[PDB]
């Protein structure tokens, strides 16, 4: 809508003040300056087309800790840390995507560095939604189960790091310079001295609340989950967030991968795809068991089949 920034020295005040001091919006922050569209702009979810997920008896039956960090049950998996940035579209349905299939190739597909391309499924599935005015993170891995993507090796992301401070620490552009219309659909790689490669997953599915998410994520890795960004989700910063004011921004997809209790608080430790400026080092922890803004509400996985 507006050109309004979004973050006022109130409105971050009041935030702080309602939060109760779990968690610090910041007003200065790296956000500070953005307008009410370019942040409705980032949050690309629109619109079960997946099987719901099955537990085994066993996994079902099993101890769940009450930390985990997909980082750290996984240390040899480097996809898992790695933070990506959606850039200037509402792409972070597909990226939010790319980058658990990246990460299952390693924990379950036996590839340890493949980066999925936000590139192929952002541009190909016409399915899924229209590439940077939004998507289905559902359709993401039904495409990924149906036709599959290629790696980010082979028609990687074409959105650059750009940043939303003034200054920036890993002297990235802005971006408020810069507004992205989905990409062309290619069927060849990026460059042509790189041949094409085929990776898919042999079933996708879909998860529901608090428990299944903890399951799917503690065996099979990070997943795609999707909440209702606020107004004062924008100046989040630290600690254990939860919606206290601002009007709704739209749907975002990000990346779960991990739990644990901050002070008697249950969260969820969240890859979120607007760089590593962002946030705590691109990361956010989000309350646990409200299933607050509906993160315990639409879940999509997928197993990574692994090539030949
Ligand atoms: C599919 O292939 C083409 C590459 O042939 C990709 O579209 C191209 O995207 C590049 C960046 O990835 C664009 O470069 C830009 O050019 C403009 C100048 O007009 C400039 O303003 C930007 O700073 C940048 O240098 C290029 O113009 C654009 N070309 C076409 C034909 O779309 C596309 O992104 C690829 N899709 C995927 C899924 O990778
Ligand atoms: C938010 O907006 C303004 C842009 O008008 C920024 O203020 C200037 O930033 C430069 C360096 O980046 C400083 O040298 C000046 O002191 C600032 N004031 C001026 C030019 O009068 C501000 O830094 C921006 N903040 C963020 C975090 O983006």
């Amino acid at each position: 809508a507006e050109d309004a920034p979004v973050l006022s020295k109130a409105f971050v005040d009041r935030v702080n003040r309602l939060n109760r001091g779990i968690w610090k919006a910041k007003y200065d922050g790296v956000m500070q300056n953005i307008t009410l569209r370019e942040a409705k702009r980032l949050n690309g979810v629109i619109k079960s087309i997946l099987p719901k997920r099955r537990f085994t008896e066993e996994e079902a039956c099993a101890p769940l800790p009450s930390s985990f960090d997909s980082a750290e049950a996984w240390p040899n998996c480097p996809t898992i840390p790695q933070i990506a940035d959606q850039s200037a579209c509402g792409s972070c349905w597909a990226v939010a995507a790319a980058s658990a299939m990246s990460d299952r190739f390693c924990t379950m597909g036996g590839v340890q560095d493949v980066h999925i391309s936000a590139g192929d499924l952002l541009a190909c599935c016409s399915d899924c939604g229209d590439g940077c005015n939004g998507g289905d993170p559902d359709r993401a891995w039904a495409y990924f189960s149906s036709t599959g993507l290629v790696s980010d090796y082979c028609q990687p992301y074409p959105f650059p790091h750009c940043s939303h401070h003034s200054k920036s620490k890993n002297g990235y552009p802005p971006c408020s310079q810069f507004n992205f219309d989905t990409p062309k659909c290619n069927y060849t790689c990026d460059d042509p001295c790189i041949p094409v490669v085929n990776y898919r997953s042999w079933t996708s599915y879909a998860l529901q609340g608090e428990d299944d998410y903890m399951r799917e994520l503690f065996f099979r890795g990070p997943f795609e989950v999707a909440f209702d960004v606020y107004e004062d989700f924008i100046a989040y910063n630290s600690g254990v967030y939860h919606h206290v004011s601002g009007q709704y921004l739209g749907g975002h997809a990000v990346r779960l991968v991990g739990w644990g209790t901050s002070n008697g608080v249950p969260y969820w430790k969240i890859a979120n795809s607007w760089n590593t400026e962002w946030g705590m080092d691109g990361y956010f922890l989000i309350r646990r068991g409200s299933s607050e803004c509906g993160i315990e509400d639409g879940g999509s996985a997928g197993i990574p089949l692994a090539p030949n």
